[PDB]
């Protein structure tokens, strides 16, 4: 029995969910049909490790996530979601690049589709893929959320100013 906890964030209410200390979900779930959520047990308590990290990512301090993930979906989806994890904070790839990486040259359009079913939204960074055109995808508010996340990372001040002295 999945337990979930919704928290607040600059891109809106982010619902977190899974069994115990492993994540299965992370979306902003408001204003779309999400019947799976009714089958879940609320829990203001769990996932607080990840809630900390989320707060810090938005604060601009965190760059890398340490979190347990159980990613479920088709085999193709997992290879795609696994490759998304290999994208560094504040970088991008093309759907074409991801297809090459997971060994399926030409599946750019298949990677776009897999991307939109990413069950864990910030920690698995689907926002960091963008096509040649440079146009953002995602459904409705999803686009503005993505842009937000992209402007966030791109903006982060260098960590150690002492390298300048």
């Amino acid at each position: 029995m999945v337990h979930y906890r919704t928290i607040d964030s600059p891109i809106g209410p982010l619902t977190l969910a899974g069994h115990g200390s492993v994540l299965t979900n992370l979306r902003m779930l408001e204003q779309t049909y999400e019947p799976s959520r009714t089958h879940w047990t609320p829990d203001p308590g769990a996932f607080s490790g990840a809630v900390d990290q989320l707060n810090a990512y938005f604060a601009g301090e965190l760059t890398e996530f340490d979190v347990e993930l159980d990613l479920r979906g088709t085999d193709f989806q997992q290879r795609v979601w696994k490759a998304l994890l290999t994208i560094p904070y504040g970088e991008t790839r093309s759907y074409g690049e991801i297809a090459d990486q997971i060994g399926a040259p030409g599946a750019a359009r298949a990677v776009g589709l897999a991307n939109g079913h990413n069950p864990i939204a910030i920690i698995v960074p689907c926002h960091r893929v963008i096509g040649a055109s440079g146009k953002l995808t995602g459904f409705g508010g999803g686009i503005n959320r993505k842009r937000a996340l992209l402007e966030l990372e791109k903006s982060r001040a260098p960590a150690d100013l002492t390298l300048f002295d």
